[PDB]
């Protein structure tokens, strides 16, 4: 169960996902590699994140990088899976080993919607700096997200 679970949430299996939920299956339980069926999980598939949530996923676990699921979609702008995320308790100000926030890597990325959300629907904490003292702000002014920025400045 473990082990499928996570194989059919990785490969973005939605059936598959749910044929496996039938079970009395432990969606928290890591597969060969310690990691669980939602962090391992292909990301643009929210209906997945959202039926493992329902489950009882914790989505506050963190990857061998200190990585938490909302870290990743943050940083890959899938907006749909972060808002299923918090939707569901996920802590929006959970810090990477860096100390940064899913805001500093949506920034550093340029996902303008991402950012847009976070600044204007979460708890995301703007002036959080991270361990180097970059605040996503900061960061998204060194990686030229020239709209990003604009944003955010506008808004906070």
């Amino acid at each position: 169960w473990g082990n499928e679970l996570a194989s059919a949430a990785a490969r973005g299996d939605l059936e598959q996902l749910t044929s496996l939920l039938q079970n009395n299956v432990n969606v928290n339980a890591q597969n060969g590699f310690g990691r669980t069926a939602l962090q391992v999980m292909k990301l643009g598939n929210p209906e997945i994140a959202r039926r493992l949530l329902l489950r009882g996923a914790n989505p506050d676990l963190k990857d061998r990088t200190g990585f938490a699921v909302i870290h990743d979609a943050a940083r890959a702008g899938f907006l749909d899976t972060l808002q299923t995320l918090l939707e569901n308790q996920a802590d929006v100000n959970i810090e990477d080993n860096e100390g940064n926030l899913p805001l500093h890597l949506a920034a550093k990325e340029g996902h303008l919607r991402v950012v847009e959300f976070l600044v204007k629907h979460t708890a995301s904490n703007v002036g959080h700096r991270n361990h180097k003292g970059d605040t996503a702000c900061d960061l998204a002014r060194l990686y030229g997200r020239n709209e990003v920025v604009s944003l955010m400045q506008a808004n906070g």
